[PDB]
């Protein structure tokens, strides 16, 4: 299918337009055309976040997945409510690994300890705008042992953890009650693989 | 009055509390850093929080189906961003556009069809919206499945790509196709393609 790579593009500079927490880059480059010719300089401002690893925490036994729920203000203008039902997530540091992000993550947010994990797909979650690019993995979980709310909030991350059916689950990603990319895409997968993920794991 | 509205969450609209919204860079793409205070689980209203998120507009996604052929439509086009983590910055995906003001999301839809793949779309049918990455972006995509007849398909930018709906799937699977919103239509599509086919039979 595609043909054409890296030695088709010449980045001719990155600049930083903002730097905080997340940073704003210009990338300015030409590219090759369709007709073989090359662009003229092209300018695009991405939005860069670092990546994410993802673990879809499910439950073999009780075939349940496990969600946690948490305030994503960024939701707030096109949804009917911020907090949003999620899959457990972190950023990928130095040089972790997504599955030791993934696992140390599922400690963290659900206060589950996942046995076996396997890897799933890894997605740009909008290429258009921002480099992130995030690893989903799902992992053998014992939804049984779900932490409860904290007493004493990480108001950087307060999270309530919520454990449903994989059938329910997937209807509510069906109806738009779970339409976050990573969510989206790791039940559609579990939806698509359950049986045989079910069978590996029995 | 009026019962309130089902929310599948603990906390609504009215939890939280929006200060302001303070731009930190404007360009053709915005980052506003939003300062808020909201409810925490354990009943406690939190103390102001700071996120920066990226603004950039929402968009509109059309997964071109021909349920006779079973086949579907690609669009091949650089992305920069991708270019740190792929082998490739030249991605597969569906056709999509940025949703403008007074425009709906099917009009964006058959709109990006024709000029970026030259088709001409007839039944769609809404498949569905998701944020793309809510931790750090506003951003919003709906996706709708575009019935197409896959032989009138047909550009410097933008090269386009027909193939099996099996073959796209099983691009996907192999992580060829990597992209949120192709990631999505065709997994949605590999979960619901009989039963489009009947109803669009």
């Amino acid at each position: 299918p595609v043909t054409f790579g890296k030695n088709d593009v010449e980045i001719i500079a990155r600049e930083t337009l903002y730097r905080g927490f997340f940073s704003l880059d210009l990338y300015r480059f030409r590219h090759r055309l369709f007709n073989g010719q090359m662009s003229h300089e092209v300018r695009r401002e991405i939005f860069e976040r670092g990546h994410a690893a993802v673990l879809l925490p499910f439950d073999p036994v009780r075939d349940e997945v496990v969600l946690i729920e948490q305030i994503r203000i960024a939701a707030y203008d096109t949804s009917e409510t911020p907090w949003l039902l999620e899959m457990v997530a972190g950023m990928i540091e130095e040089g972790e690994s997504v599955e030791d992000v993934a696992r140390r993550e599922a400690i963290e947010e659900a206060g589950l300890i996942v046995k076996r994990t396997k890897p799933v797909l890894s997605f740009l979650a909008s290429p258009g705008g921002t480099s992130e690019r995030s690893s989903i993995m799902v992992g053998e979980v014992d939804a049984t042992t779900a932490s409860g709310i904290h007493g004493l909030a990480d108001e950087n991350e307060d999270i309530r953890v919520h454990v449903v059916s994989r059938e329910q689950a997937y209807q509510w990603v069906e109806e738009g009650k779970i339409d976050n990319a990573a969510s989206v895409i790791a039940l559609q997968w579990l939806q698509l693989h359950h049986q045989a993920l079910k069978n590996e794991w029995a």
